[PDB]
């Protein structure tokens, strides 16, 4: 019945409308501290997050679940700073994503799964923030790494009940070779959320999924590189598939009986340094409503295909709530 | 006048000076993030205080810190142990093998001005400059690596820090990173070419020294008669006698020695910190103890050595 978030713990009642993968700031570890110039300043970082996440709010989202792991550059004292000026809850993460140092990618699967234990039960760096979230990734086959992390990642949500989300080459079926790890290690499938799952028209892969119990992430909504074809580093990063495309999957889903495995998010940010350089620029002029695309643009826009509003809310609140709930 | 973590001193309160060492060697973000894998930040304090105090009591008054943002560096802790245990220590900035993906995307201008930001305004919000650019070279130069050895270059010519480098020694890296300093107009004078002591090849490291460069005979303790690919398979007499064989050649002031310790090391295998720690128990006071007595009996004069740990260093960190 109660989560962690970077305000402290709220119970499941309070977190409402919920985005389940979102970010504050793609970074790196300890990039934001040692060159905040990157984005402005800090405070430029800062103010820009605050005004992004109050017009979510005043669009109905009430949390966002930052899945920026460690070498995503996690900032958790941004989070927090944040997620109380513009009130609206951030459920913070831990795990590990594609970019590992060397301190991390040379552990083992034991060691691996202490770090992401101390993150969840005592707390991240020495601010007492517990991460509600464990993010893990793989693009294409496993590498032996990654597969450690995903072994980790179950051993640590065993221990604690809470939820593993992942990052996919949607095309390439990671959710497979992500699953059978998970189940491997005798982790339940209501447990995942098989992320970036929005990059791929094979319905067989995702509904095939959904039956086993898995949450399916649909959250890359407004990834659209439309317009922008001339930009190399823009279309391999957005795609050439539109948002109309990526969002009647959510139809598709819900119209194949699987309305309680869809978890819906944007993959937002404010700030975004591990890929070229005015990509935030790029990004914000394809979707100039940022986190606040889903309730603005994706809700009303299933609701006159037919979905009913009820079936909407049980995706944007009911879902998340029972995925992010410790069990 | 030279920056260290607790401020700006002058060229002869450096003293007796190592010039390639850290403090720990690990990732960004990693000591914060994971303390208790060196037992805590308390532990690893003490343990450095502890091995400073150790070398201070041998001679040493000044270490130069060579760990870059991804080596893990943290100045705040840089800053602690150089107060407990009173010896100076100069941070540093640049890059090394481990830049993480917001680093090795960036163009050869915003490594310019992220080293810049480092030398002039300082590391994080702590107000500490760096008093010298670290890079490095695994054999033949990456396209990446290139870009860096560049962005030192032009940080170095703007402000008058010196660069030092990381070179794997046996495949001449030496050589390429001198053309690339060359090519931006970087005063040999302004550099140093570490890891020297790893090749047998003594007319490499002459012919480099008579361009003007700095030789970095900095890893003398590293013997291993995962640890042996690390340390090699060298001793250290054969490393320490090429101090002796570059004197011989007329370049003395072209000498800079050290240790490369550490009392904290993440970015390798789990308990290399407990195999290093027997190899070398004498840890950063290793030179001062062990290779500077041993030049002594093999007929190094007093005024030469002094030259060699004192004059050098205090000559290529001070900012020309
Ligand atoms: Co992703
Ligand atoms: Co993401
Ligand atoms: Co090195
Ligand atoms: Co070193």
């Amino acid at each position: 019945d109660r989560i962690n978030t970077v305000r402290g713990p709220i119970t499941i009642s309070e977190a409402g409308f919920t985005l389940t993968h979102e970010h504050i700031c793609g970074s790196s570890a300890g990039f934001l501290r040692a060159w905040p110039e990157f984005f402005g300043s800090r405070k430029a970082l800062a103010e820009k997050a605050v005004r992004g996440l109050r017009r979510a709010r005043a669009a109905g989202v009430r949390t966002i679940v930052d899945v920026s792991t460690f070498d995503i550059g996690r900032d958790v004292s941004l989070l927090a700073e944040v997620s109380r000026a513009a009130d609206v809850h951030i459920v913070a993460a831990t795990g590990l994503w594609f970019d590992p140092p060397l301190s991390m990618r040379l552990r083992s699967v034991e060691e691996l799964t202490q770090f992401f234990l101390r993150e969840i039960q005592y707390g991240i760096e020495d601010t007492g923030i517990r991460a509600g979230i464990i993010k893990v990734a793989t693009t294409g086959k496993a590498t032996p790494f990654q597969e450690l992390v995903l072994r980790a990642a179950a051993r640590a949500s065993l221990a604690t009940g809470v939820p593993v989300t992942t990052h996919t080459a949607a095309s390439q079926r990671d959710g497979e070779q992500q699953a059978a790890i998970f189940e491997s290690e005798g982790l339940s499938p209501s447990r995942v959320c098989i992320g970036h799952s929005d990059d791929t028209d094979d319905l067989s892969y995702l509904t095939a999924l959904a039956a086993r119990g898995y949450l399916i992430g649909l959250d890359q909504i407004p990834f659209s590189a439309i317009g922008l074809e001339d930009n190399a580093s823009a279309s391999a990063l957005l795609g050439n598939r539109s948002w109309q495309t990526r969002a009647l999957l959510i139809k598709a889903l819900i119209d194949q009986g699987y309305m309680k495995q869809i978890l819906v998010s944007n993959d937002w940010l404010f700030g975004f340094s591990s890929y070229v350089t005015n990509i935030m620029d790029v990004m914000d002029r394809v979707n100039p409503d940022g986190m606040a695309f889903i309730p603005l643009r994706v809700i009303p826009f299933l609701r006159e295909k037919g979905v009913p509003q009820e079936t909407l809310a049980g995706i944007t609140v009911t879902n998340p709530a029972r995925f992010l709930s410790p069990t």
